[PDB]
């Protein structure tokens, strides 16, 4: 029941495989079954990454990242979540080793940012996200 400022914002990612376009992580659908059409998928890049562009700077609090759930859930491990300002200067970064459940929640404590990037640190692994939600 809070405004998800990432919903329907422009997205990009390192590449696309299996028609897993990056907008699937901001489609309002948390379903993690890749066959549902809700989940992104890159090729096995060096490294794989995904990003949302808020279009303007905003003050970011909670970021909630929902994993793929039907298969290959371990791929979302050893990754950074990085905030960038309007000139793509790095303003904050958190590292996530792995998920114990279907999602992870990170609190960036009001940091001003335009872009939120999720980046695997292990190359040669596709990045698949069910949904990334971003709150003020
Ligand atoms: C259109 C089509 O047939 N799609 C296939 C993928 O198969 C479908 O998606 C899977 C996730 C399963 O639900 C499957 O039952 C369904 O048909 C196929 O994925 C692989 O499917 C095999 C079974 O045939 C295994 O389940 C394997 O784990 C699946 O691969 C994982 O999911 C993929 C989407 C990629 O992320 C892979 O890297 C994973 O290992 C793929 C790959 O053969 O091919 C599509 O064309
Ligand atoms: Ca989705």
């Amino acid at each position: 029941g809070n405004l998800n400022i990432a919903y329907a914002k422009p997205t990009t990612q390192s590449s696309v495989d299996y028609n897993g376009d990056p907008n699937r992580a901001v489609d309002g659908n948390r379903n993690g079954n890749f066959n549902s059409g809700s989940v992104t998928h890159t090729r096995a890049d060096n490294p794989s990454w995904w990003e949302v562009d808020l279009k303007k700077m905003d003050k970011v609090g909670l970021v909630k990242i929902y994993n793929r759930t039907d298969a290959e859930t371990q791929r979302l491990s050893n990754f950074d979540v990085i905030l960038y300002d309007n000139n793509r200067n790095e303003v904050a970064k958190k590292h996530v080793n792995n998920l114990s459940g279907e999602s992870v929640s990170l609190d960036f404590k009001e940091k001003g940012a335009r872009y939120i990037k999720v980046k695997l640190l292990t190359s040669g692994v596709p990045l698949s996200l069910a949904e990334v939600e971003v709150f003020r």
